[PDB]
């Protein structure tokens, strides 16, 4: 369904946030 | 539907947050 | 509809979060 | 409606996160 | 209703995030 | 209901994010 | 149901955000 699929897109985008934060940790480490 | 499309807007906004966090990582790396 | 409109407000607020994080990147670059 | 009003509260809370991130930016520029 | 109440719980949790971020700002000011 | 229960899981996860951000604050204070 | 399952996916993604922030904390501490 379209509402479920849209919520799945929100989940995917939040995973992108997690990855970007892992990039921040990596930057801090060098 | 209007609810699904609005939820898609949330996903896109969250992607913008991920990108902004990538810029923080790059700021730290520099 | 009221639910869709409210969800759009959530999207707009998340964009505000992205802009604030960019300020953090610029502060670091500072 | 109660669901729309609750979602608007989520939006309001996300605005507070944005303000808090602005405080982090100020602290860094500090 | 249970859905509206659950969404209010999300709003409250997000406020906790805003408070946590303020602690980061204060730590940086330290 | 399952939808309310899933939304409660989202609130629980957001609280975990708040705790992690407090951990960042301790690390900075460190 | 598909909507509840999608929301659970959002919850799981938010947990990934929390774990990533813990990596940021550990990076700062080290």
């Amino acid at each position: 369904g379209e509402v479920a699929q849209a919520i799945k897109e929100v989940a995917k985008a939040i995973k992108e946030v997690a990855w970007a934060i892992k990039e921040v940790a990596q930057a801090i480490k060098g």
